[PDB]
């Protein structure tokens, strides 16, 4: 039914474990949006508590810096109880998906959105898909995307590829994302570093 | 400059080597388009001849069946000599890219397009990106996509994800694609089989 496997605890990667970046982009707060990708109760429940805790603590530190620095915050979130037509081919790998109840669809309390933050409805793997994220970024004059959330190798990475494709420089925060296993996470980082993003740790972002 | 590594010969995967499909879609010619992805001279030149040969022979058998069966053929192809603005962030991983000369941009002779085949201009990793592929598929009443070409883990896979996202059932032809290494190819197949496609061999398609 969910498409989500049993997840074993693993350590988030450190600066020294990161693949080398081949790009040379530099994050400027005035240009940037922080995408908090799918940090909903339903997607964090499969994580072992040690991994959930590390994830959320980094994502929260990232979000406070962004706020201190003038970076636009944005949240993606699936609506829940998608109808059969709305769900489409997600059904075949992921089931009917989460319910539209607070217990599933709420952003976790530690990342609670504020009134200036963009709220995007999430339909498919990419945050840009059937959303107004791109149009909003253009209209705010922001052309850099900082990414955090879950799952690294699926929506996070596809959102990264879409931003890149739109000539928006992405910054993938390697210890403020989580995944199905350490090997999935690592492969997402390798792919990002050589095909669509700068990969950085939360500390590196905060400088 | 090109972003494309030195490529070592490897065998195309056989039916027995394929990851298990988790989906249960079945290809119907009347519903389908064959996407011949980026089978241009410039992208095939880095392949060792043994790998190029196997690739093109399967892609050609696939294309003849498709034609015999009523499947709509479509080709993506980069225009060549992209300007700096047109190239955008491709520059940072792939250089200025191919020239607009026949020696770079032509579809290889063994896959020569015919007058009924769709010709799409390729701008970014996905075939759907800044193209009319989706609109054309909708207008032809076709909701299945068969994919062949290069490179498996980059444009081919991202094109697959985009089709899937649009509720178009994809069919990734595992021995009619090629990649940077066997491990890249295999990982693309694993990703497709569990996240966005049916993975099949050319023989399996021809039945
Ligand atoms: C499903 C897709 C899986 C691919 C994961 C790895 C993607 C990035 O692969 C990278 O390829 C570069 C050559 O281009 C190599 O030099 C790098 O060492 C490797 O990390
Ligand atoms: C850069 C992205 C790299 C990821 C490559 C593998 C993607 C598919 O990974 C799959 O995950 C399933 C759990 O969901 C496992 O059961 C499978 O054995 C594994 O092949």
């Amino acid at each position: 039914m969910s498409g989500i496997p049993e997840i074993t605890a693993y350590p988030l990667p450190t600066a020294q474990q990161l693949p080398a970046n081949l790009a040379r982009w530099s994050l400027e707060p005035r240009r940037a949006v922080l995408l908090v990708h799918d940090m909903q109760r339903y997607f964090l429940r499969p994580l072992p508590e040690s991994l959930r805790a590390g994830l959320v603590a980094n994502a929260a530190r990232l979000r406070r810096w962004c706020v201190e620095q003038g970076v636009q915050i944005a949240y993606t979130a699936q609506p829940g109880s998608m109808t059969e037509e709305q769900r489409g081919l997600l059904k075949d790998f992921w089931g009917p998906g989460m319910r539209a109840s607070p217990a599933d669809r709420e952003v976790v309390e530690e990342l609670a959105p504020g009134p200036d933050d963009w709220l995007l409805t999430k339909w498919r793997y990419s945050a840009f898909f059937h959303s107004d994220l791109l149009q909003r970024m253009r209209a705010a004059g922001r052309d850099q995307l900082v990414l955090c959330g879950v799952y690294a190798h699926v929506g996070v990475l596809i959102s990264t590829v879409d931003a890149y494709s739109n000539d928006i420089q992405p910054f993938l925060v390697a210890d403020a994302i989580a995944d199905f296993s350490e090997a999935h996470h690592r492969m997402a980082l390798e792919y990002a570093a050589s095909r669509c993003a700068m990969v950085v740790t939360t500390d590196e972002v905060l400088e």
